[PDB]
């Protein structure tokens, strides 16, 4: 109902990285990273200094103790001489509740089913989706989306290189997923 209500934001700063999770930072709110929990972190952005694709390559997730819905973002990314650009400026537009929410939607079973590609050989990142279902769709920013080479439980982000990068959502014959947030390499 109140309070921001947006996906993660990903931010690198001097070789560091600044996450923004969607839930205030409480006096018991913590952070995950694929495997391992991160604790001691009752903040609402988590920071990470000198980041590392290699040994920081999976997912991420945050939430409270009132708060046992959290959402699995995929970070995956690179740092180096605090390649620090321009990465400023940030408009403020429309976005204050959503709809589907209110009336008890499905959106808590989330543990770790969703997978997806990068290294393939060639170097093509394949988003998986589905949970074991025989059949799979993705949506993106609410509007479907279908590929050009079919949809083998995958979905074509492009060259991991530079290619993968926004949020996208799956539904399940009777799996439905949140807004993958896949970050890879800029």
């Amino acid at each position: 109902d109140d309070a921001e209500n947006i996906e993660y934001k990903v931010s690198i700063s001097g070789t560091s990285v600044e996450l923004t999770c969607p839930l205030d930072s409480d006096e018991n709110l913590k952070w995950e990273k694929n495997g391992q929990e991160l604790p001691q972190k009752h903040d609402k952005h988590l920071v990470l200094q000198d980041f590392s694709e290699v040994e920081d390559s999976g997912y991420y997730v945050c939430y409270t103790p009132a708060s046992n819905k959290n959402t699995y973002l995929y970070l995956k990314a690179r740092v180096g001489s605090a390649d620090d650009a321009k990465k400023d400026a940030a408009k403020k537009d429309d976005a204050k509740k959503d709809d589907a929410k209110k009336d008890g939607s499905q959106t808590n079973k989330a543990k770790n089913l969703v997978q997806v590609d990068g290294s393939r050989g060639d170097g093509s990142v394949l988003l998986t989706c589905g949970l074991t279902d025989k059949t799979i769709k993705w949506l993106k920013d609410g509007s479907i989306i279908s590929p050009l080479n079919a949809t083998k439980n995958t979905w074509n982000l492009g060259n991991n290189a530079k290619d993968p990068r926004g949020t996208y959502q799956c539904q399940g014959a009777k799996e439905t997923s949140n807004p993958l947030q896949v970050y890879y390499r800029m």
